[PDB]
């Protein structure tokens, strides 16, 4: 326990270090939350609507987003979320107050019921569970807390125009502080996740025909794919779906067209994500051929240490070309795919050519499969198998990151 | 757009068929929530609290979850949060009011910023973004509206300690309609987890084996691995892992011992469950190596058809024999892993053994790959090695679920 907190400081520079401007969207988010909070003080002139500063506060709690994209489309999204979960209220309580004294209480328990059931209910689809999500948690708050005031007095309704005023001042210091101070323009963030994503799967690459044919040790069976960095390469293409999609979705909805980019591209992105997220598909395959049970000989997986070892070299070679393509907005090279790749290619299939003949609770199957002859080369034949995939899904992302550029500027 | 809202009725069914508890749940909360609210009426007797029924709705709204055990996991953590926050609060509002106006402003302000600073900062950790996030979005909001609190006066300390019993009228209907109606204790959600992994997981298997071997058409690049059932069965196995680990913490936290087991053993599901997610990265690369670009001849593929057939049977028999046992309680047979498996592996070695020869933008690199005499079966090569390495997986497998079983009654 000791060193529990410290060791924090491990983990917050990792957030720190990583990317240096969550430190700046931190102190927006402050500096924002304080200047709106300070109508505290301004209330003497100014229309005296200083009562209801907090609101202006919870605005900017509430909009602000990282990605000054994010911080309108989510803005927008919250917002027409709260007017009809308002305009469903004041329905509500018109006609609450309506009939008698039992009628009302009636009237307005079956409409909070009614509806609570639907607001979970929806929140248990998984279209708006993830994302849209503070679509009913925030429909849910709002309407609670306007049945509420609907028993109180209807000049509720009055302040509440009134109070708007304020709420809408937060908001303008929420745009402002989120376009016009240091914005992290969301697209333009999906035009970096392109470039980590390819520049880590070559490092994966790399580190997965390296980690096998230089083996640490053979064996598998030592911890879960996370901790080695390859992991931390790959699992990206894993998992970048609903990222680059909520990416591009805020990109396409942020205001700056000083691109001077004829038409923004931001769904090309994503198709290049989908290409990536293929290869990584592929690239996950082969750290699984690293750690399998059933695993070839070091000795018999030496021959092939030449080989696969230029032709992963070659792999990451041309992504790494490609990841400082997008980065630079510069096309490739129409030669991206090097002689040297088909040259590598050729050795390893030479190299297959040559050699061509390819208390404690044990476990029974393994003793079963090594038993049988199964060739002790097929684990490795299926490990060559997928790094030949890999070179051929080369061309479909150099073709899908070209046709990328020829959209955007480049 | 015609389709679009009536085709929800497909989206919402799927909620309602694959899960029936959802709807008891929503129906839960619902009653919670117009139980709670009717402190409406109830105010003119039992101490007048109803002013503040408000806030029974919300605490119904935050600490009410689905699994009765996350309801109160959940519950005590925004529990202390809130109360944490609000110690922060009220300390930094009697430091406040203690210095004159303009001392007493720069303060408020200076601790507003530095908090939100801190509290989104730490929002981007990602230990506390997708779990204890509610343990910041809701100690940034109780703050500030104490923070708010603190300008007014100090009788609402009074108001609050007052509203404190009616907050707790809440707290217990979500307690009682959580634990004591119909729950859905969280323990028993990952006593049914594991057989769903394992039995979408056999059916993967078996699918996978199918559509390759009597391939619907050879080609790949017809879509999206989603749209595919088989997809629908091993992205589980995929990104389990928080769901899991979420699961068996709850679960611990469950209140419940008369399951007469022992040592409430809501670990070692979660051990079962890291062994399916290796599994599953297995079956991951099976359904990979059946959509590559470089594939395999279809007749140069048939001659296998015999044997693998048969050997996915027989793992994913051996499977659902798995899946039935957690399901039912009951230890695996001895003899789980069949002399079938070893017989069908033996024909797969024979078969090894038997002919062991083993405007348009056009693709360059699978050109050069198919020119090159890459063994043609070499892809196939690499398919059979993925599915010896799932049959040795399965020891694995069944030794972790055997300690399961002996650490729960079993």
């Amino acid at each position: 326990v000791m060193r529990f907190p410290n060791k924090a400081w491990q983990t917050t520079w990792k957030v720190g270090r990583e990317d240096p401007r969550r430190l700046i969207h931190a102190f927006k988010v402050g500096l924002s939350l304080t200047l709106a909070s300070l109508l505290y003080l301004l209330e003497p002139l100014f229309k005296g609507i200083g009562q209801s500063a907090i609101w202006a506060v919870m605005t900017v709690v509430v909009v602000l987003e990282f990605t000054a994209g994010a911080t309108l489309c989510k803005g927008l999204n919250r917002g027409l979320g709260t007017l009809l979960a308002g305009l469903l209220a004041f329905l509500v309580g018109y006609i609450a107050n309506a009939s008698d004294r039992v009628s009302q209480a009636i009237i307005i328990g079956a409409a909070v019921f009614f509806i609570g059931a639907l607001a979970t209910y929806m929140r248990f689809i998984p279209y708006i569970k993830k994302n849209y999500d503070y679509g009913l948690v925030i429909f849910l708050l709002t309407f609670n807390l306007i049945t509420v005031s609907s028993y109180r007095l209807e000049n509720v309704l009055k302040i509440a125009h009134d109070r708007v005023y304020t709420i809408a001042i937060g908001c303008a210091v929420c745009l402002l502080m989120s376009l016009l101070v240091f914005p992290n323009w969301s697209g333009e963030d999906l035009h970096n996740s392109t470039v980590y994503k390819l520049e880590g799967l070559a490092k994966s690459i790399e580190a997965c025909v390296n980690e096998y044919f230089y083996g640490e040790i053979e064996g598998s069976g030592y911890m879960k794919l996370s901790e080695d960095p390859i992991y931390k390469g790959y699992k990206a293409v894993l998992d970048s779906k609903s990222i680059d999609e909520t990416l591009a979705l805020h990109a396409s909805w942020e205001p700056r067209h000083s691109r001077y980019c004829h038409r923004f591209p931001w769904q090309q992105y994503v198709k290049v994500g989908a290409v990536l997220r293929q290869f990584g598909y592929t690239v996950v395959a082969l750290h699984g051929c690293l750690r399998t049970e059933i695993q070839t000989p070091r000795s018999v997986r030496a021959m092939f240490k030449d080989p696969c070892i230029r032709l992963a070299a070659e792999v990451s070679k041309v992504l790494i070309e490609l990841s400082n393509s997008i980065r630079n907005r510069r096309h490739c090279s129409p030669e991206i795919l090097s002689d040297h790749l088909h040259e590598a290619l050729q050795d390893l299939n030479t190299a297959i050519k040559s050699q061509p003949r390819l208390s404690l609770r044990p476990q029974l199957s393994k003793i079963a499969i090594t038993s049988l002859e199964f060739s002790e080369a097929l684990p490795f034949a299926a490990f060559a198998s997928l790094l030949v995939e890999t070179v051929a899904k080369l061309d479909l992302v150099i073709e899908e990151v070209e046709e990328l550029g020829r959209l955007a500027c480049f």
